[PDB]
């Protein structure tokens, strides 16, 4: 039985991606797994959840060492974007993880590290160990991030003021507008950091993503055989996805009791992620919005905030005292009563996701939430905010058909309540709205069949057993 | 009843075209068609295939009679290109064709003349028979040649040294690459008489053209509607197709028995047409390519060239008596006698293509090639040699999606046994594969849609009966 090392990029958005890998590998897979989970600064949340998850394990197939963050912030200012926080957390952890790797007992036979842990590199060459990156989203994604390197190159100016849109080799043309925050702008340092996460993949004996053959065929085969990217790549790749958590089902849950005094696909669940926000004229929108569709829903509501997106993903403790009511409008609880129920800061999408009173989500596109909509059928709003998630939410309205969206990007204009409305309504009243439906439960169908036994996915982590095993000479 | 004369230009590329068209007519509209076939010196193989033609009418509502070429040696040299070469034929065989139809028992109504033999309009005038040009490929083709005109005086310089793409009016943009052999070299004569034919075009009735409005709406209605194209172009423009050969199921052909012996879509076909030929260099990497595939396959095969990609076009019939094996890599034939099936010179393409186990088509992307493939359901390896075929290459691979390519044009670039290997895998083996099949079977049913009663294709054949009677006052 391998012994696999998964390092963890700070934050829940990355650390929960590892945990369900080493899950993955350690049940279906038969290997004991170590995550090496890079801690944040602020969140007894992200520790205590560690904590409950070595509780869990009698069987320690799976066990969770934390690396704790080191201080860097000497290293960053006002403008410094979570990209690059993210690579400099790991850079400057890498030392306390090699002391970590060097005093294991019993050392892992190879290292799956996260997107932003691509600078661990050093540590599993030195002591010798199978290394890989886990790419925990799209294989587009992927592909825009390798090829970033030609771009670079090739390309003058912004990428988001070009007129035709970028063609990466074998995959989907991506407009200016959806590209990934880092090709916003060039002059920002996460930039450099991004093309050099781009080429940092290759070095890696192998590339892990979230996705499946049949999702994502055309860019995966591009990925394998595409000359230009191969010219890049020449690593293999392993569609091992979609993974997430199975749902662990609470009786106590509140929420779950409100939904099933639902019928059933009548609910919209709402929420834009552990790191998305809006600002205060969104949430006001979206609060009217979700109040003139007349549908039930379920709302995880996050304190606004007029600048970053994101600013919510490292600070999520930051005790605001404001009760809901203060930043919706007035009485909007009061007359919602009825018809909707809204969540603070977290809650278990999962098992509402899984819930048969849901019908919709209106999402932010992260990776993560998509693909647990998905694998439960699902239709989606498709709402980026953040990241990568201009590039999913692009791939899910227009190639795969399972989200609609605004005629705007969010980010760009402000979506009213009669949009908003619209929106809810097509998903939740029409045929438009049924149709989207049936979709996501065709791909729902698709990655049951990649994940279970001889599928594409079941197929592409044993693939990856004996890469692994080939390298273990 | 109408009589109508069709003209066919030189080589099977052009008589089949003219030979389905007049069946078509014939059969589907109940007209009397004269089919005037214009010869090549040195093909017993375009004789026999109007043996066949001449054998199948007890009904003689088609009858076909050939025009002997002239002896053109002194007018041309080693420098002359095919596209001359057929204009210069045509021409001289003008006054045989007069001479043809002065001393007809009964006149045609109507005379409808392949692409190349629009330099026949005086004889047409003369007698004052309704005149049109069958255009035997794409719209867009059509749009680019009518266009041309305007380019001409546009830009200066060549084609294919400009930065951004042609911009047809209405049309999707043709990059330098992808442009026709007459725009390669402006210097050279066969682009003035390029020019000259895509002015000719617009001095007859109308416009058939071998594609339908499913395939090309937007193309065909530039053509139509577009101001800038109709100011050239003012006359009536009629999408017939995809007509091709319906197959005649023949008894003792050995390589329908060898597929007989294979799985559904197992059979890669692999085929440059009458006219296309390889280099030794890309032959040999290509020998080696399907060998590394390890997918089964069906090879028609010439003698290579590292001139002219379509030197083979007017040698067709010429027995070079050199055994297949002498031009192939060594022992190819020894190691892929279970594998594959190298065929010498010609076969029954459209049969082999609508066999089941047939399911990839490796083609240079002649139309009749295309057309032919997707009316069986075909997916297809874009491998553009001559003529159009890098533009009806662009459109299959980006705009439709039923086609791969490599990374650089063949043409261009050695595509190497790696790569072939790679793009046969795709095609043969993996989920792109299927997906790339299924659009091609769409195709498929929307052309059949087209030609089937009341479709666009079969409608437009009525409007242009229509317009033949119209013009018989
Ligand atoms: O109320 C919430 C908000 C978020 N999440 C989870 O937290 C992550 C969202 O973080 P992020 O914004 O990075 O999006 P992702 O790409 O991870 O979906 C996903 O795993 C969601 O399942 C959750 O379970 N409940
Ligand atoms: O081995 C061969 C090669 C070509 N063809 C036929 O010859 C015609 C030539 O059309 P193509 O698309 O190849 O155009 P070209 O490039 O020859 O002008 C088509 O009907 C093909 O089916 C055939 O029957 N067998």
């Amino acid at each position: 039985q391998l012994h696999v090392a998964i390092v963890s990029s700070p934050g829940m958005g990355h650390l929960i991606p590892v945990l369900v890998l080493g899950n993955r590998l350690a049940t279906h897979h038969n290997i004991k797994i170590t995550i090496l989970a890079i801690t944040t600064t602020s969140s007894s949340a992200e520790t205590e959840f560690l904590k409950k998850t070595t509780l869990t394990n009698e069987e320690k197939t799976i066990e969770i060492i934390p690396v704790p963050s080191v201080d860097i912030s000497h290293l960053i200012n006002s403008s410094t974007k979570i990209f690059t926080q993210l690579r400099l957390l790991v850079r400057e952890a890498l030392p306390k993880i090699h002391s970590t790797i060097a005093s294991m007992t019993h050392r892992p036979d190879a290292l799956i590290v996260d997107i932003f842990c691509t600078q661990i590199l050093p540590i599993a060459e030195e002591f010798n160990i199978s290394k890989y990156t886990y790419h925990p989203t799209t294989a587009w994604t992927l592909a825009l991030a390798i090829y970033c390197q030609v771009f670079d190159k090739e390309i003058e100016g912004e990428y988001v003021e070009l007129k035709e849109p970028l063609k990466i080799p074998g995959c989907k043309a991506l407009r200016p507008d959806d590209v990934v925050d880092p090709l916003l702008d060039r002059s920002d340092q996460q930039y450099e950091e991004y093309v050099k996460l781009g080429k940092e993949y290759t070095d890696f004996d192998g590339i892990l993503i979230n996705t499946w053959e049949d999702l994502e065929p055309e860019t995966i085969n591009a990925l394998r055989y595409n000359e230009k990217l191969r010219l890049l790549l020449k690593v293999p790749v392993f569609p091992i996805g979609p993974l997430r958590r199975k749902v662990e089902t609470t009786l106590n849950d509140e929420v779950i009791q409100w939904l099933d005094k639902q019928n059933n696909e009548s609910v919209l669940f709402v929420s834009f992620g552990s790191g998305g926000t809006l600002s205060t004229k969104q949430m006001t929108e979206l609060a009217w919005g979700l109040e003139l569709s007349q549908q039930k829903f379920v709302w995880v509501v996050r304190p606004p905030s007029d600048g970053d997106a994101d600013s919510a993903y490292l600070n999520s403790a930051g005790k605001d005292t404001r009760d809901m009511s203060e930043y919706l409008p007035e009485g909007f609880l009061t007359r919602t009563k009825d018809m909707g129920l809204v969540v603070p800061m977290w809650a278990n999408q999962v098992e509402i996701l899984s819930h048969s009173s849901v019908g919709g989500f209106l999402t932010h596109c992260g990776w993560n939430s998509t693909v647990e909509s998905l694998t439960n059928g699902v239709p989606m709003i498709a709402w980026p905010l953040h990241a990568e998630q201009k590039m999913n939410a692009a791939m899910l309205t227009e190639e795969l058909g399972v989200a609609i969206r605004p005629a705007v990007l969010p980010t760009k204009k402000l979506v009213k309540r009669e949009e908003i409305q619209g929106m809810v309504r097509i998903l939740m009243q029409t045929k438009e709205g049924k149709r989207i439906k049936e979709k996501a439960k065709k791909l729902k169908k698709s990655a049951e069949n990649a994940l279970s036994d001889g599928g594409s996915s079941y197929n592409s982590i044993c693939e990856l057993v004996k890469d692994i095993r080939s390298r273990e000479l």
